[PDB]
RNA sequence: UAAAUUAUGGUCAAUUGUUAGUAUUCAUAUUAAUUUUUUUAAAUGUUUUAUCAUUUUAUAAAGGUUUAUUUUUGAAAGAUUUUUUGUAUAAAAUU
């Protein structure tokens, strides 16, 4: 009974913190992002002939 | 081919753990799997001016390809001084 309540809260806490937390991992990557990449400059940098 | 010189009148050792620094496992370690995790969907407000203008705002990416590198006198710094003057443009060297 009790591994079921166990089971129980983590996926309760998972549905509250996947907003929160998809923020912050998120601004934790963009202090990574030292100059990232525009994609749309470099497929039309392919298309110039 | 110098021929054994004669108080042997001083023996009682070493080890008390304190070091002038590359040290070697042909089978173990590095790689991917038994395990990865987390995101991202473009379409954009730099600003002051004397106003249809003028003053300040000098290294984004792909492509193409390089043996090598740095420092403006000029703009600013910057001053009760002033000449667009204050030695920057080069060498050796190693694919
Ligand atoms: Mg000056």
């Amino acid at each position: 009974a009790d591994a079921v309540r166990r089971a129980k809260i983590r996926t309760v806490q998972h549905t509250k913190n996947a907003l929160p937390f998809a923020a912050k991992k998120r601004a934790a990557q963009r202090a990574l992002q030292v100059r990232r990449r525009n994609v749309r400059l470099e497929m039309s940098g392919n298309r110039r002939r």
